[PDB]
């Protein structure tokens, strides 16, 4: 059991297939615009749930260091690290390794954050990033 | 945001820290009862969040393949070896791998399936299971 209905995840198979949604809305005997309206509501339930396993894995996290909008992402990795001491668990990360890491998933522009979020060391030590600031 | 409110998170850190169930019903002035049905759903809810993710992932499979109840365990990657052939796409895994990794994840009982599933290969090139059964979509 899962947060999509049968309907949803009929046309979502369908749609991964290429069919349009006005051919959808016919092969289901419904309004193109419900067939839109249901395609949106289960694409945001997938966010929704993808933001959900995140906060889960946070909060089972090795370590984890915030970040502020404005902070220069090259300040980050010594952040990370220094907690890392303070906790005397190991990052099995390269200073490089975890720039490489914020180019490519976090809410940065050009080595500047946009937006407050969280970089931590899932349970598995994998690198993730969350927007949800916990408080400790 | 997500699905878990934010009484159910600090519920969850709580735990995560170690703290009985009885101990957090103190601090938040609540029966211990609330604080385990308030754990028992948030948990569900991280447990069916995870299987959305995965029909995701297996709606947008590049090939899957459909093991029924009763079938052996080990007739199983050749099916996804035949399958793979099909389509042209290469799935980087030996038959020793595929069935290890059934063996760890599967409902199986003794090398045969004690209920129906479906075997994929991620988008990222993972190997996964999930145990709805979406091939009958195709018309």
């Amino acid at each position: 059991k899962s947060f999509l209905t049968e309907q949803q995840i009929k046309i979502l198979r369908l749609r991964a297939r290429g069919l349009k949604q006005s051919e959808i809305a016919e092969l289901l005997g419904t309004s193109r615009a419900n067939i839109s309206i249901l395609e949106r509501r289960a694409l945001e339930k997938i966010e929704k749930a993808r933001n959900t396993i995140t906060i889960w894995e946070q909060i089972n996290s090795k370590i984890s260091v915030e970040v502020r909008k404005g902070e220069d992402i090259f300040t980050v990795p010594d952040k990370l690290f220094k907690k890392a001491d303070e906790l005397q668990i190991k990052v099995p990360y390269s200073t490089a390794e975890i720039i490489a890491f914020l180019v490519e998933h976090a809410p940065i522009s050009d080595r500047i954050a946009k937006r407050d979020f969280t970089l931590f060391l899932d349970a598995r030590d994998r690198l993730r990033i969350s927007e949800c600031l916990l408080e400790e």
